[PDB]
């Protein structure tokens, strides 16, 4: 009831969230259910502070975040269904001309890219609310 940075085992506390590092190799969907079957949603970035934290910890080889083209024509919602406030795009990212390049990947650098979903990626990131300790 005040102090809200209690995370899982295996989980990484940063600011009111949680996130997990996951390895193991994974399409886009198998893990977007990876992180649903954990209890948490594959990572929403909403802050360049929140994307430092993620760049940290970021696989060298590239790890699926949780955005996705919807409409199939530039609208890229979170899983969680939130909306694009914050961008860490690459330069020429997202590309118009990119038909079924509609997942996106962070790289580790931790600027994003969009991919064909199909893509089989060694990591991706999983992010929950943290627990609260009270006063």
């Amino acid at each position: 009831g005040f102090v809200c940075n209690t995370c899982p085992e295996k989980w990484i506390n940063f600011q009111r969230k949680c996130y997990y590092f996951g390895k193991g190799t994974k399409q886009w969907v198998h893990a977007r259910y990876a992180c649903d079957d954990m209890e948490g949603q594959l990572v929403s970035i909403h802050s360049p502070e929140e994307q430092d934290f993620l760049t940290k910890h970021a696989s060298h080889t590239g790890s699926w975040i949780g955005l996705r083209n919807l409409d199939l024509k530039g609208e890229f919602i979170w899983v969680d269904g939130s909306h694009v406030d914050y961008s860490n795009w690459a330069p020429g990212e997202p590309t118009s001309r990119s038909q079924g390049e509609d997942c996106v990947m962070m790289r580790g650098s931790g600027r994003w890219n969009d991919a064909f979903c199909d893509r089989k990626l060694g990591a991706w990131v999983c992010d929950r609310l943290a627990t609260c300790t009270p006063p």
